[PDB]
């Protein structure tokens, strides 16, 4: 019903869901009641709940709140599930990239490491820090199955998800591994950079809940085409807005310091194009990029290779590529019949997902 | 119908699985398909497929073969299934326990670090490949439940499995945190070590598998009984087992190097009852064993450990224990009618998961 609201309403399914485990857990024992916590903390002092928003807005759109009956708490969710996926692969994804910050707060692993400094106790705290969070990632993928599957939605609704749920999983997976490949071979071709926007964000993020909530409803294949267009257009274009954030963006946006990106030595179409201008425009600029990536960590460092990167003309590529992917994104919604207050929404969602930050 | 011809049909289970996912693999890129490669090997040499054994064993002894309608496809799918929550599991314990072994070959982070050598790239090749390995086990364990999912089971028979299928997956990621927070604390309570044997081994590797296969017959709430109690004793003294495997086994039996458990310090019921004994015993010698586990890695030194452990007593109470979980465990087969020649076979798999290797 509401942009604003509905991350509440994500908060309140997945607060109900950590709950239900808190006796499983304590069976166990205390330690992974600790654990557990830790996900607990990450999950519940989430980010934009942008998952569970395109499911519930896909589910809308395909006229579920008039035909569907499927109950309501059930749809929500399979819609607020996502956020244990996102949480398997931030704390995953975090301890690969070797992240401190994340959301503004310490990472999972890091906060796990200062939980072993208060306990003064056996072995290395960085190296339990990762291995407690693989497992917390791990518990947290298993509950995303969990809190679909005994959502409540009926067996027929079930059947619906497999398309978008099978597709989602193994295309954020495959783009991750994707990622990490074009990381150690240094790679510098735009199209491989594309695919891992295709697949670990566009997929996952914005066209795959789409599907997954259209489907929930029994949304057409007509209307789920639109959507999974809208959402391809919109999913690469908030991937490539993320890009720019991750070296042009305020820590406050973010949550991570000024140019991790560049710290991490992430492999974006924006600096794949940035190495491509500086080679045909300073053979210096190039090299001083080539060498700041993923090894440079001082903020007067980070600075030097960001201005080089922004003085091949790169950024303005970028922002182009994805003015011209929101136009195309929004176009799509006119293609099918879709009640106007969701197309209204859909419209603020890429707007607020492309441009408004 | 057969202990050693099943783990071939796993194998063709799985390879049909694996074949399945070639192609939108590929549409994401050539390097997905050589991390998955990785995956696929790894899952196809793999062990005794005790847990698909214990699930197909579930179901005939619920009498499936004779009044279940679900294809026998679907149950086999349903049943190798538990081999990509093995696969997720190893994998990922592997890169926590830091092993360079398993069944007799590199471990899967130690294989992809061994790639990079190759191709001579950017980037740490042992961050890389415990990297590629924390993303390998995710798509082991999304794989899983797709396995599961798009079996062709039934609605009905899907909605049974939820039980065991929840209750395994929880249990076994919750006793693998609990086995890291004892190794972390350098813990010594056998009772500790007890719940991780109860739920990190027992439930994950014969208890829940019976219960699937039992569930997808739609076996009666005493059959399932117990199984239950069947596999709770024959799965503790399994884990029992492979600690004193662990220490006092040959390599070519347990695939890793011999007294791998002292190298990595795994706070087994053995070390507990070993560290408890020589308190009372020899100072000197619970010393020797403390300063030991978890730190020394020459051959020579690993059997000094071994030496004081064994002249604890430690071993002989272990092997007391097993002896008579595996007599109470056996027992409870004949609370219920289950056909005979299911009941031998449940028999003979529990007496040479205990005792005969
Ligand atoms: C590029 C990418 C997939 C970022 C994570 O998404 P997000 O910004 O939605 O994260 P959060 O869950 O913190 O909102
Ligand atoms: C699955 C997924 C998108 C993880 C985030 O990857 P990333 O490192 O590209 O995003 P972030 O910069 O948010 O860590
Ligand atoms: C203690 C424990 C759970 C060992 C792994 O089980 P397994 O021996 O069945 O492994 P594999 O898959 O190699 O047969
Ligand atoms: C889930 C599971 C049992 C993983 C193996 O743990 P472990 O380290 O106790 O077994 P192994 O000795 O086979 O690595
Ligand atoms: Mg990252
Ligand atoms: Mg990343
Ligand atoms: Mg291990
Ligand atoms: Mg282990």
């Amino acid at each position: 019903l509401d942009l604003d609201k509905f991350p509440e309403v994500v908060r309140d399914r997945l607060t109900q869901f950590l709950d239900a485990q808190e006796l499983t857990i304590a069976d166990i024992g205390a330690p992974v009641t600790d654990a557990v916590a830790h996900l607990r903390s990450f999950v519940l002092n989430g980010g934009k709940r942008i998952r569970p928003l395109y499911a519930w807005a896909g589910f809308l759109a395909a006229q579920g709140h008039k035909n569907s009956s499927e109950k309501l708490e059930s749809v929500l969710d399979a819609a607020a599930s996502l956020e244990f996926i996102q949480a398997c692969a931030l704390i995953h994804d975090d301890i690969i990239d070797s992240s401190d910050t994340r959301r503004g707060a310490p990472t999972v692993h890091r906060a796990v490491e200062a939980d072993h400094r208060a306990n003064n106790f056996e072995g290395d705290p960085e190296h339990f820090g990762v291995s407690v969070s693989i497992l917390a990632g791990d518990m947290a993928l298993v509950w995303a199955e969990d809190m679909l599957q005994d959502s409540g939605l009926s067996a027929e609704a079930l059947a619906r998800t497999r398309d978008a749920w099978r597709g989602m999983r193994t295309e954020v997976i495959g783009g991750q591994l994707l990622d990490i490949y074009l990381e150690s071979h240094a790679n510098e071709s735009v199209e491989l950079a594309d695919s891992v926007n295709r697949f670990k964000t566009a997929a996952y993020t914005i066209a795959r809940p789409l599907h997954l909530g259209a489907s929930i409803a029994g949304g057409s294949p007509q209307l789920i085409d639109a959507l999974l267009h809208y959402g391809h257009d919109i999913g690469i274009a908030f991937q490539l807005r993320d890009d720019l954030l991750g070296v042009f963006g305020d820590p406050a946006i973010t949550g991570k310091p000024a140019g991790d990106d560049i710290r991490e030595g992430k492999r974006t179409v924006l600096l794949a194009l940035a190495l491509q201008r500086a080679d045909k425009q300073s053979p210096e600029a190039a090299t001083a990029i080539r060498a700041g990536v993923g090894k440079v960590t001082s903020p007067e460092d980070i600075a030097v290779i960001t201005e080089h990167i922004r003085a091949t003309g790169a950024e303005e590529e970028v922002e182009q590529r994805i003015s011209q992917l929101t136009e195309s994104g929004l176009a799509h919604l006119d293609d099918v019949d879709i009640p106007d207050e969701v197309r209204a929404q859909l419209r603020a969602l890429a707007i607020r997902s492309t441009e408004r930050r």
